[PDB]
């Protein structure tokens, strides 16, 4: 087993990502001028989640419509997106032909959500969201140790466990950090479905067994959290009640994101696996 | 292992299910009046999957709003009830109050669905979702040996394994199909992120995956050569129908049939038999 307290464990993170996750809150392109609403926002890849946290309609025949057409998008037909009236149409992404450019990352969709937020007039929220994940980051840096360093320590329950996010107050935060987990612990994770607590209480009947592996994490407050912890901890070998530190519901979205990339770090680190991407051409 | 071609196989299923299975096209409420356009609907539990297929907006300020209380919404649809303007509410649910009843069952996705068709005008759409669920039914009964029965061929695929279900030609499909195997099968499925083809190159590398791919699509082809050399297990499920809201159906269908198999595999019921009673009290 790998010691995320020892320095010789943090080797395989060739790209500096520890550096990345450190320096995210304030990054990315800002709004440069005040786009005419109503406002409208459709993303696909690192831009979908963004899309549907901002709430905006994901489509529009007038005022602005946001395409964010993020990164890690394979084969989702971003660029297919085509009957837009006389709304005007603002292309946020990696590709060359964009509008605004953010280049691919596991951490891009901070950086999507805070500009869709400042083109907005959402700043406000954003002022929230940015400090929930600097009271955050206190604690996440590789210098702080296991016994102090939520992320750290949720690495080590998955370890060797098959993780199962839940999050009440948002379900997509489940698909946006079964992304992180993938995509940076290179590792496989699950989520339940839109009927969720009536998943937890009878899918695990067929077999007690297949609770074995399981790591229930549950993401955030809320009733269902309580009745999920109420099916589950009894159902499954681990679980984890991870809170959701930010004054409003998008701040704590946030946070529980950010707090599970540095989790998904610190998880590709114990399998001694490189948390960055691939190069896609070499 | 059990035999599905065996009849003492069967005795489990003490509610029938089978039969309910056998019996679904044509069972459900049928609209009494025409209701005033335009039509919104907003689903929940056993309604919301229904409400996604339907296409209709999520909320509406006039006309008629179409509340599919399936369960399971802790007060929610009350509020929006409360919420809705100028558009006339209509609860369609299980709960003592709604005007329209549909009881709990694995199945009333498809009850729900067929409501909102005939509701909203599309009596032909929905002959092609029957006729589509009609012909899968022919091979799919307990009659049917498994050599010749898709859904028997792919329980014994899925036993003792870990099934991914990924349905390119209507994403939502996956979640609804990784449900009929909780509350039919009693067993556990995953789903993948919206972002599906990075997730299958980096992310697979419990029980050993089987990947099921479902319905055609240049993804799903895409999604094969990638699973192929990474999952345990890979299978191809074609989906009957003449367009795409009949493939989808059908394909649902012939999962709950598969669902239903996987759980006589497992020797448990995959009847509800008032598991499901208690937390739809709490919810």
């Amino acid at each position: 087993m790998r010691d995320l307290d020892r320095e010789e464990t943090y080797l395989v993170d060739r790209t500096g990502l520890a550096l990345e996750l450190r320096d995210l809150v304030g990054t990315g392109p800002v709004p440069g001028e005040a786009y005419p609403g109503p406002h409208a926002a459709l993303g696909y890849g690192e831009g979908q989640f963004a899309a549907l946290l901002s709430g905006l309609p994901d489509w529009g025949e007038e005022g602005t419509l946001f395409l964010l057409e993020g990164g890690y998008d394979l084969g989702e037909a971003a660029g297919m997106a085509a009957e837009t009236g006389r709304a005007r149409v603002v292309r946020v992404g990696f590709r060359p032909g964009v509008e605004v450019h953010i280049p691919p990352s596991p951490l891009a969709p901070y950086r999507y959500l805070r500009f869709l937020l400042l083109a907005t007039g959402r700043e406000e929220v954003l002022r929230s969201v940015d400090e929930a994940l600097l009271e955050e980051r206190r604690r996440l840096g590789p210098e702080v140790p296991v016994e102090e360093n939520p992320a750290k320590f949720l690495a080590y329950t998955l370890l060797e466990r098959l993780p199962l996010f839940y999050s009440p107050l948002f379900r997509p935060l489940e698909g946006a950090v079964q992304t992180l987990f993938a995509r940076v612990a290179k590792s496989l994770s699950l989520t339940p479905p839109p009927s969720a607590l009536e998943f937890f209480l009878v899918g695990l009947e067929a077999r007690h067994e297949q609770g074995d592996p399981l790591a229930a994490v549950l993401l955030g407050p809320g009733e269902e959290a309580a009745l999920a912890k109420e099916i589950l901890e009894s159902r499954v070998d681990a679980l984890a009640e991870v809170p959701a530190t930010g004054a409003n519901r998008l701040a704590q979205v946030m946070a529980l994101w950010y707090r599970m990339a540095w989790t998904a770090y610190y998880l590709a680190l114990l399998y001694g696996v490189d948390p960055g991407d691939h190069g896609l051409l070499e």
